């Protein structure tokens, strides 16, 4: 008898969690001493030690766990010996200690704002094993859709990990895709803000669920269900179209819904492309409803693929193994084209190996399951396939026609390790899970007694393994004395959020000659919260302004987060999804096996492989792994847009119950919640919803911006969802802000029977400007007449609506907008600049508005983007280059604007060490520099003066050689000749690189200006022999490209006499775009790189020409991919070749500014920039009758402040 030990633990260790070892021991010993040990670079720490029994013991203990020497990354060594009486065992295994991602989302109330409203939103932090972590925020940023840090908070706590943290946005806050980023990194939540009215209709298609060939023709059935669940009636138009590989398919459907409210029209396939490969076999279906008498639209589309397979079966339960000599077993699961199953399907089952095909037949029931038990005795373990077909024939498939194939499924088996003659199987528990609630497994076990002996009592260890960590174990001991027959057993399993979504399961059994015997099976637990939320609404379905009992269940201790929106915000847009997929979704990296640095493996199915599946870290010295191959009334005034952003302590119960008041809307509120313990974890709510609903009442169909004036129409649609007929009265108030040319001039009374809908009309002219309120009520008349054709019915409860909605009212013509710009650029006195706001007088009244901006640094958006820019290097290709082109110019740009932090000015200073290696070698040598290999090519002259500007203006940071510059010397001194320049020879032909134009004057521009920087100036004779191809050229200026550098070229020359001609059609001819003015004509930014850095060469310049380029530089600011991108190959060097020669010049970034501006009816307003809220892009309005304005500055740094005056004239 030869006892044997087994040592397992988990392979990626996590620092905030607490893992588990394992330690198995024979019977035998006794007299050794078992220890495992974590043993690391600065510390050894005990994790078990033992000696051992006369059974076969199982001792599992919980250890905490080192924490990382790099910070994130570790090899641990994990070390197991065995002493006592002179015998000593001794093996060493590596584990990975690393830190795992914490995991950041931010929700928002509502994915859509209106103008002059507050976004409130909550951002929540998590770790992998589903508790939220309590860790310090940086800095949390709100950003325009001009990318301007509007909003930003510094140094704030989550309490019970979740914070909540609210903004107010301006009423003329302007419309786009705000951002909100969270901690300089991955966390971005973006919400979109425009001007819109709220749909009270979705439309969805209903019987298209998918198409398939095998038809000849469908239905469709469009449905448009109101928000609040009642049908509607309206007339709706239908496009199905097909998508051309050129005319498109398309056929149109019209009509009109029913009672039911759904419109359906059979449709052929005679007009889609049925026969062959033509046309794209994707249709798309559009809708669109029409509402009656209000005529407010809806839109619905669908995208379905038209499939070309009838049906489809896989392998659902079956393993990857089969053990030789015992039967195996497996499902199979038959499914059809749209969502069908096939019940009582033949099902062709085939078998290939190396004794030959063999032949199955089967029928399944009438589930859809298809049951397979068969015997592997003739197998003699070899590696066998399963294939499964549907007949005995198959469709044929026509190269030239429509093919409709089957989807056969195909399986590799491969024979568990035979050293021994026992079996162990473990049945399966189908598909998905349930969590928290405890199942059985049923697991059959055969001992054969001429190996294993009759007299140990044998024991069987299971382990439940999760998310690559031990997460429950045992062993069971089953008496073997009676030379046992095929027998079996049962285990109960719980399945926690601990627990995987794909958690596996192992159980094995030593015998005293060393063999094992092992299965490994793997389950599907649905995707679990350990903290059970519920959210519930009493009595769920209510009238509005009226409470409800809203009830929240979590585990005890927790912090439970509610939001609660309108359905019509959703129908907009969808919002970011917060589900058990969102959550989920975000942490894993343990797919599979051990991680890359840790996998250690021998190579020229056992245990170690059913281990290794699951990434559990395993060692012994038994035969465990194979040898390794070589292979009544109520006034309703509300809010539209969230009803409740409460956070909610839950006491000890468990259950917390609020009364909350719905507010007065017909609709159907969304609602979701989201809770935290520290001990439990976190939970998520299922998305319930209240149905907010009155049977009679009114809606407005009206625009929310009305401009003065002029008529609009406003529509009110009185809706009846009683069961009788009602004499309605419909009654529009009065009053000074709008009027009304008498359409039937109010008091309305007409009669409308049930489930019906009654549209008055009116033109209204909106006569004060701002929020106005447009109020309506309708009344129940008596019975005084039978009107609908039967007697009149009075309710007791909802007689009387009234409806009041908000409008915003612009002032009418078109708006001139008047800017005025100013950088208040001081160094240590008071800087006093003034600025005047004049208008013609031809305005209409109250139209005047204007607003004075202080910005403290110009660049308010990618600072992170200039850091992370130095990350992922290379070796080869011409990619190295252009990704390590603009590192230099980035760094310059920091160490000019007083952001340069050492360390990564260092770690990329190494990069670039590293990088200038492996770009010296890419010279080729005639003198010039090759692009694809050493001695490869004679490039173009523009990677020359490339590799000599990115070369020569290095020797600030890092050794650069000089024999290569006096070669490249030698090489241009014969390329331009006095008698005809454009001697040319080679060019760049490379993948998704072009540059520019670069004909003759301006690679001479190129060669004449890239070359000059290594501190070189004028006195040189190169620029003399560029110049003497450019004393005739330049009168042509070959569009404006080239006399951009034909500007260049004579704007360094210093010389005045060809040099103000062609400036006289370069600043004038700029895209005036606000105070982000440009050039125009990849392009764009090329062009507004090389005027600005064309204007910063001359050193006579003052406060207008500074101004000019600071709205320049503030326009370059607000991009993303001009740095960052490095797609275009003389684009961003450039533009940070100009942003530095602007930090050369004059600005310096905000240290400390006091600003305060000034009027003449006392009036002042003092900001306050210092050096942590520069980034503040800070704003306030004017309440002055316009005229003039003075401002100054003092402290240290430099501010740009631009006023705007934008005001609203009437057309002559």
């Amino acid at each position: 008898e030869l006892p044997n030990y087994l040592v397992t633990l988990p392979a990626r260790l996590n620092f905030p969690s607490v893992q588990k070892v394992c330690l198995d021991l024979s019977p035998g010993y006794s007299d050794v001493k078992f220890t495992v040990t974590l043993e690391t670079k600065d510390k050894t720490q005990k994790l078990l030690e033992y000696s051992g029994l006369k059974k076969r013991h199982l001792h599992c203990i919980s250890f905490l766990v080192p924490p990382p020497a790099g910070g994130t990354e570790e090899v641990a060594t994990i070390r197991v010996s065995g002493v006592g009486n002179n015998i000593s065992f001794e093996e060493k295994k590596k584990v990975l200690i690393q830190r795992q991602g914490n995991g950041t989302f931010v929700q928002t109330d509502k994915p859509l704002y209106t103008p002059g409203q507050q976004v409130y939103f909550r951002i929540v932090t998590m770790d992998s094993n589903f508790v939220p972590v309590n860790d310090k925020y940086s800095m949390v940023e709100l950003q325009d859709p001009n990318s301007n840090r509007i909003a930003q908070w510094l140094e704030v706590v989550p309490e019970q990990g979740i914070v909540d943290l609210s903004f107010q946005l301006a009423p003329e806050a302007m419309l786009g895709t705000y951002t909100v980023a969270v901690a300089e990194g991955k966390t971005f939540g973006t919400f979109s803000v425009e001007e819109y009215v709220l749909p009270k209709f979705k439309v969805e298609v209903v019987e298209p669920k998918e198409l398939s060939t095998v038809q000849e023709s469908f239905l469709v059935k469009i449905c448009c269900r109101y928000t609040y669940g009642k049908p509607m009636l309206g007339a709706v138009q239908v496009s199905v179209c097909q998508k051309a590989n050129l005319p498109d398919k398309c056929r149109n459907l019209s009509g009109q819904t029913d009672k039911t409210g759904c419109f359906s029209a059979p449709v052929d396939m005679a007009t889609f492309d049925l026969i062959g490969y033509a046309y794209s076999h994707q249709i798309n279906i559009v809708a669109t409803v029409v509402e009656e008498g209000t005529g407010v639209e809806a839109n619905a589309t669908q995208n379905i693929y038209i499939s070309p397979q009838m049906g489809s079966m896989t392998f659902e339960d079956t393993s990857n193994f089969y053990h030789p000599n015992f039967p195996f077993s497996g499902k199979i699961r038959v499914r059809g084209h749209d969502d069908s199953f096939l019940k009582n399907h033949l099902v062709f089952l085939v078998i290939y190996g190396t004794n030959g095909t063999f032949n199955q037949t089967l029928v399944t029931d009438n589930n859809g399951l298809a049951p397979f038990t068969l015997e592997t005795s003739g197998w003699n373990g070899t590696d066998v396939s399963l294939e499964g077909k549907f007949q005995m024939e198959d469709l044929v498939y026509n190269p030239e026609q429509v093919p409709r194939y089957y989807q056969n499924a195909y399986l590799h088996l491969r024979p568990f390790y035979s050293t021994t003659r026992s079996f162990l199987g473990i049945h399966r528990l189908n598909g998905p899970l349930k969590c928290g609630q405890p199942q059985e497994v049923l697991v059959d076990y055969y001992i054969d007694p001429a190996d294993a002996s009759p007299d140990q009592e044998i024991s069987f260890s299971y382990y439940l393994i999760g998310k690559g960590s031990l997460v429950m174990e045992g062993q069971k001991h089953l008496n073997s004395k009676k030379k046992g027959l095929k027998a079996s057993f049962s285990l109960s399993l719980t399945f926690t959020s601990r627990l995987a979504p794909d958690p596996s399961l192992v159980i094995y059994a030593i015998f005293p000659s060393g063999g094992v015997v092992a299965d490994k099976i793997q389950f599907s637990v649905e995707m679990c919260f350990d903290n059970q939320v519920s959210l519930g609404f009493s009595p769920s379905q209510q009238l509005p302004g009226a409470e409800v009992e809203l009830q929240l269940q979590a585990a005890p201790g927790s912090l439970c987060a509610l939001r609660a929106v309108d359905e019509s915000v959703l129908l907009l847009r969808p919002d970011r999804e917060l589900s058990n997929r969102s959550v989920y979704g975000m942490f894993p990296f343990w797919y599979g096996h051990y991680p890359y640095q840790v996998a250690e493996y021998d190579q020229c199915t056992d245990l170690f492989s059913f281990f290794r599946d699951v990434g559990l870290k395993i060692l012994s010295n038994a035969k465990i792994k194979k040898p390794v191959d070589c292979s009544d009334s109520q006034v309703r005034q509300y809010f539209p847009e969230t009803w409740l952003w409460d956070l909610f302590p839950i006491g000890n119960s468990g259950k917390e119950a609020v009364h909350v008041t719905v507010p007065d809307a017909i609709t159907e509120w969304k609602a979701m919640s989201f809770c935290t313990s520290q001990s439990r974890g976190f939970g998520l709510s299922p998305t319930v919803g209240l149905t907010a609903f009155k049977p009679f009442f009114v809606d407005l169909t009206l625009p929310y911006s009305v401009v003065r004036g002029e008529s609009f129409r406003l529509t009110a649609t009185i809706f009846n969802y009683l069961k009788d007929c009602i004499r309605v009265q419909t009654d529009l108030a009065k009053s000074h802000e709008y009027q009304l040319e008498s359409w039937a001039d109010s008091q309305t009374s007409s009669c409308l029977c049930a489930d019906d809908a009654k549209t008055h009309h009116w033109n209204i002219t909106a006569v004060k400007l701002g929020h106005i309120n447009f109020t309506i009520s309708t009344k129940i008349l008596d019975s005084n007449e039978p009107c609908g054709g039967q007697k009149g019915f009075v309710p007791q409860k909802g007689r009387s609506d009234t409806l009041i909605k908000p409008v915003l009212v612009k002032p009418e013509g078109v708006l001139v907008e008047k800017t005025h710009s100013s950088l208040l650029c001081p160094k240590g006195k008071v800087a006093s600049e003034s600025v005047s706001l004049e208008l013609p007088v031809d305005i209409v009244p109250d139209s005047t508005k204007a607003y004075v901006t202080v910005l403290g640094d110009i660049m308010g958006t990618a600072l992170q983007n200039l850091d992370g820019l130095v990350q992922m290097p290379s070796g080869c290709g011409e990619q190295n280059m252009v990704l390590f082109a603009p590192i230099i110019y980035v760094l310059q740009y920091l160490e000019k604007a007083g952001l340069l932090t050492e360390e990564i000015r260092s770690r990329a200073v190494g990069f670039l060490e590293i990088g200038y290696q492996k770009e010296l070698m890419y010279k080729h040598s005639n003198g010039s520099y090759s692009a694809f290999g050493e001695r490869d090519g004679n490039g173009n002259t523009w990677l020359t003066a490339f590799v000599t500007k990115c070369f020569g203006q290095a020797q600030k940071f890092i050794f650069i050689d000089p024999k290569n510059i006096q070669d490249a010397l030698k090489w241009m001194a014969g390329n331009q000749l006095p008698s005809g320049c454009y001697a040319n020879v080679g060019n760049l032909l490379h993948t998704a690189m072009k540059g520019g134009v670069d004909d003759e004057v301006s690679l001479t521009a190129y060669v004449t200006a890239a070359l000059l920087e290594m501190g070189k100036d004028v006195d040189d004779p190169m620029v003399s022999q560029g110049l003497r191809c450019l004393k005739n050229s330049a009168t042509s200026t070959t569009n404006l490209y080239t006399q951009a550098l034909l500007a260049y070229i004579f704007s360094l020359a210093g010389e005045m006499d060809i040099r103000n001609i062609l400036l006289k059609q370069l600043d004038q001819q700029a895209i005036i775009s606000g105070e982000s003015i440009y050039w125009s004509q990849a392009v764009d930014v090329e062009l507004t790189a090389y005027a600005l850095l064309a204007q910063l060469t001359k050193p006579s310049l003052t406060q207008k020409e500074i101004a000019k380029a600071t709205s320049i530089v503030a326009w370059l600011a607000k991009q993303h991919n001009a740095y960052g991108g490095f797609s275009s190959t003389q684009d961003t060097v450039v533009a940070l070749q100009a942003l530095a020669k602007y930090a050369t010049t004059a600005y310096m970034p905000s240290e400390e500014i006091n600003l305060v501006v000034k009027s003449t009816e006392n009036f002042q307003r003092t900001f306050n920039i210092q050096s942590v809220n520069r980034l503040v892009f800070q704003q306030d309005t004017l309440p002055n009758v316009p005229g003039m304005y003075t401002l100054e500055a003092s402290g240290q740094g430099c501010v740009y402040v631009q006023t705007v005056l934008r005001y609203n004239i009437l057309p002559p």
